[PDB]
């Protein structure tokens, strides 16, 4: 574990983290797909074998040694607000699974269901909650990856003020 687990957030791809593993916004299908998938696909598409997995699920697959958890969270376009809101967590509770049985000390993580799967609205905090629900338990030091400067501000404050 780390020795004094922490949560921080940066405001750069996460292809260029400095952490000992990267959790993946996935498809279910293990395409490249858009945005953090497709920024993961170019840095890691050796990953990207035999990663379909459900929505709600993480799979992991090594590239040389850098695991790739692929985070199947749902497209709110698709899914009632209730159910996407389940698997959302659902998602979560995979992610934190995996980092806890790859024994790695840190992760980087980007909001699921935050872009193209958002179905249109924000929902960083309903995604931030999820994140934080399922990586408390965990002694990982984990680092967000987001993309502009007012979701980097919010998603500080919310780190700050758990303290
Ligand atoms: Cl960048
Ligand atoms: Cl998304």
């Amino acid at each position: 574990g780390a020795m004094a687990p922490s949560y921080r957030v940066k405001r750069m791809d996460i292809a260029k983290n400095d952490e000992e593993c990267v959790v993946n916004a996935a498809n279910p299908r293990g395409l490249p797909g858009d945005g953090v998938c497709k920024a993961v696909y170019k840095k890691w598409p050796e990953s990207f074998k035999n990663s379909a997995t459900p929505v709600g699920t993480a799979k992991t697959v090594m590239c040389g040694t850098y695991p790739v958890i692929h985070a199947v969270g749902p497209n709110f376009s698709n899914y009632t607000e209730s159910e996407g809101d389940r698997e959302l967590a659902a998602a979560y509770r995979e992610v934190a699974k995996e980092v806890t049985r790859l024994g790695v000390n840190s992760v980087a993580i980007p909001l699921l269901s935050t872009g193209v799967y958002s179905g249109g609205k924000d929902r960083l905090t309903q995604s931030l909650n999820h994140l934080f629900t399922a990586m408390d338990s965990t002694d990982a030091d984990v680092v967000i990856y987001c993309r502009d400067k007012e979701w980097e501000k919010k998603i500080s404050e919310a780190i700050q003020m758990r303290t």
